[PDB]
Formats: C-alpha cells, structure tokens, sequence
C-alpha cells in the first residue's frame, strides 16, 4: 500500500479515443503520458481497472501511473477500485486534470477541495473524498456559462497549447519532489511558474 504523503498514484483525466486526444478535457492525459516517457513507465492496458496502468521507478520510489478509460464522467469506475485493490490512500494520489478556473500556462498543486465543476473529480471525490492531490492544469475559461463543453472539448489554438505544454514541462521537473513526500515544496515550486 501507499506510504504517508509520498505520493505513489498519479492519475490522469481525459476521454479515449483518437478524437479526444488532442481536446483540453484531455490535459491530465498529456501530463501522465509525458511523465511515464521520461521515466520509462509503460502504460498497458489494464481491463479489469477500466483503463490504461503502469509501474515503474520515479526517483527511488514505485509510483503508479492510471489513464481512466472510462470516459470522463465515469473516471471513479477506475481509479475507486484500483486505489482500493492496491490500497492506496487519497492522501498518495495526485490526480492531473485540466482547470477551467485558471489560464493556459498557469499550473497549481492544489490538496482537497471540491470538483469545481470538473466531472471526472465528481465522479471521485464522493467514494474516496476530497484529500487527494490535484494538478490543476490551466485551460483557461471560455465566453459564458453554456460554451463549456465546446471549450473541453476543443483543441487549443497554438499559443494556448504552448502555454499549457510549458507549465506540463515544468510540472514533470517537480515530480521528485511529490513522490517524496515533500508536497510543500513542490505546491511553492509549481505554483511559482510563469510562462515568460
């Protein structure tokens, strides 16, 4: 099982499928991929948890790595049983999504809290609650209330996704410092990032 608030499950939010990939809605995917290249962590797929898995070594530590292949707003349907089945503690997980409240190019650690309105937090946060890490990843907001799902849903324009894939960048550097355990640093560190 997972280790105090060393961190040894990170997830990462999106829908499957080809024509998601590239969609906001996806940005914790981008993240988690990103993270399992540079550290040679091979995500397979993995049924029985509904979604693609890997394990491997970060810095010293096993770390977990889970893409839900639930659609989004069924994402608890794999990381419940997963974090339970290898009896991971919220207080290990770190969950990568994309953030409407903040721009491209902004990137927060933020522990506990609400959904915000994100649906795949929503469907997590009832079964295992709040305490759990999350990588907010800024996707900026759109015109009005009800262009929300056409801006998740969109593919970024060029200068929003170099803003986003700079604060990804930054945000894989801080990893070390997540899994272990040193959240306050790495909530400073990341937090701390500008674009220019």
């Amino acid at each position: 099982g997972s280790h105090m608030s060393n961190i040894s499950l990170i997830v990462g939010l999106g829908n499957p499928g080809s024509e998601y990939a590239q969609t906001r809605h996806n940005a914790g995917f981008w993240f988690v991929e990103q993270l399992a290249d540079k550290y040679g962590i091979t995500l397979k797929n993995d049924p029985k948890f509904h979604g693609i898995s890997g394990r491997g070594n970060i810095e010293g530590h096993d770390v977990r790595l889970l893409l839900p292949m639930t659609y989004m707003n069924r994402s608890g349907q794999s990381v419940v049983p997963f974090s339970k089945f290898y009896q991971i503690a919220p207080e290990a997980i770190l969950i990568a999504h994309d953030e409407l409240d903040m721009n491209p190019g902004v990137i927060r650690l933020k522990t506990g809290g609400g959904h915000g309105g994100h649906n795949g937090l929503q469907d997590i946060v009832p079964h295992i609650g709040p305490n759990f890490h999350r990588l907010r990843i800024g996707i900026g907001h759109p015109g009005s209330k009800e262009r929300v799902s056409g801006h998740v849903l969109g593919k970024a324009p060029s200068n929003e996704q170099s803003l986003m894939d700079g604060a990804i960048d930054h945000a894989l550097s801080k990893v070390k410092l997540l899994v272990q355990g040193q959240v306050p640093q790495a909530m400073n560190q990341i937090n701390a990032y500008k674009p220019a």
